[PDB]
């Protein structure tokens, strides 16, 4: 591990506070601007769709990435939620109601088991079975996110290979002739401190770079900064052109 | 049901080129092309053959997974990116012929033939060298047949394991953003006339999938970038991508 305080400038520049954590898989070395915050545990929020998807698939609650989840007919704040979805589009548009339903069908007991098996964060499910990742007892740090993601990448989680491959497909965010990004965004709004998350990895020809960032987010105005700042660090470290 | 629409020829004309683009709307089950006749003309698949080759290699265990390393044989070749170690992902990306030759040798004539017949792939003919028949042998496929093949792949309906099909689709990943995902493979038939360039694959949207297959005359390697550029001009035109 290495602290690299120079990255703070990217935060400073956007009048922001937070942490970016980076792991070099070939060299097994981590890098971060803030070793203390990198180990600070927060609510996972919508980053919880990763393990939730995994569990739903492995238990057959979700058959596959094509299965349609019908809108319940209730209009909500985010327009893209008000329509039918599959796993691919539910992940992309971060469709809460679909993931709530997954969680209800999974159930308290099986959800607890799976998180303990995943070694995920503090493994605590206290709260509502369908919102505990948003305002219940579960907490995870950036470094623990990486550790989780590394298992997922290598297909080493205690779920089927197939489930893991489907989720990684659903995490696809960006790809071109230089890199592939698989990742998931999040915004913890109910409990202070309000924070934005971006976690995932960058795939290169020769290596893989895992990432996990969070940043203070008092309003939804700054959301774009999750990606923008992470990329500024990736460019700096010459991981992406 | 197919529709000809000759307006797309302009995109070829504008780059002082000849060829065909074929499009298939999966939701509507309708095809579109600028040239119905060329769309059904069969050509050597060349490097587009890496799709079914990858599939077969995986399904038989010749390739364990997308991470398995294929060591460079130490012979320096024309294309610099081939002169290094590769996995399935990078071998597909940089279209590394020697790796795919080795796969083919290990697969063998008999198993390769059975699999292609089972895939209903092109004319199903393997005549020629077991490791180059897709480049100078007897195998031939049309753009429409490419689509029909790709459609089976997309729906996991080929006669190989689900896992193999998923891995290959992953390896076909070319481009992705917030508007579309493109999974595809390029090709350049150089040994036998007519020299042609290929691009085949599909465009994934939130709500639909658009399959594509194009080929175009390619007397020199100068025009290679036009495979993608022209295809995208049609896709823009039809408002499939922005
Ligand atoms: C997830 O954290 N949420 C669902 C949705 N996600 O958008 S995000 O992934 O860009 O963060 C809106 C924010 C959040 C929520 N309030 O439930
Ligand atoms: C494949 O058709 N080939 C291998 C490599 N691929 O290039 S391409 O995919 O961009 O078309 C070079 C061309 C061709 C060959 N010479 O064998």
């Amino acid at each position: 591990w290495q602290e690299n305080k120079s990255w703070n400038a990217h935060f400073t520049e956007h009048k922001s506070q937070g942490v970016v954590v980076l792991w070099n898989e070939n060299k097994q070395q981590g890098f971060t601007n803030n070793l203390k915050r990198a180990n600070q545990a927060f609510l996972p929020a919508s980053t919880f769709k990763i393990p939730n998807s995994l569990i739903a698939l492995d238990l057959g609650v979700v058959k596959d990435e094509h299965q349609v989840f019908k809108w319940d007919g209730q209009t909500r704040d985010i327009a893209t939620w008000n329509r039918d979805h599959n796993l691919i589009t539910a992940m992309k548009y971060s469709v809460v109601p679909v993931y709530q339903e997954f969680a209800r069908q999974i159930g308290e007991a099986r959800m607890s088991k799976m998180l303990h098996a995943f070694d995920y964060g503090n493994e605590d499910i206290s709260g509502n079975v369908d919102s505990f990742w948003l305002d219940g007892g579960i907490r995870i740090s950036a470094t623990e996110q990486i550790s989780f993601l590394r298992k997922l990448y290598h297909n080493k989680l205690h779920v089927s290979e197939r489930s893991q491959r489907i989720v990684k497909q659903a995490m696809l965010t960006e790809a071109n002739g230089d890199y592939i990004i698989r990742a998931k965004t999040g915004y913890s709004t109910r409990i202070e401190p309000k924070i934005g998350w971006w976690v995932g990895w960058v795939e290169l020809d020769d290596n893989v770079w895992f990432f996990a960032m969070n940043m203070d987010m008092p309003t939804s105005d700054g959301l774009g900064l999750r990606q923008a700042i992470t990329k500024e660090v990736l460019k700096q470290e010459k991981i992406i052109p």
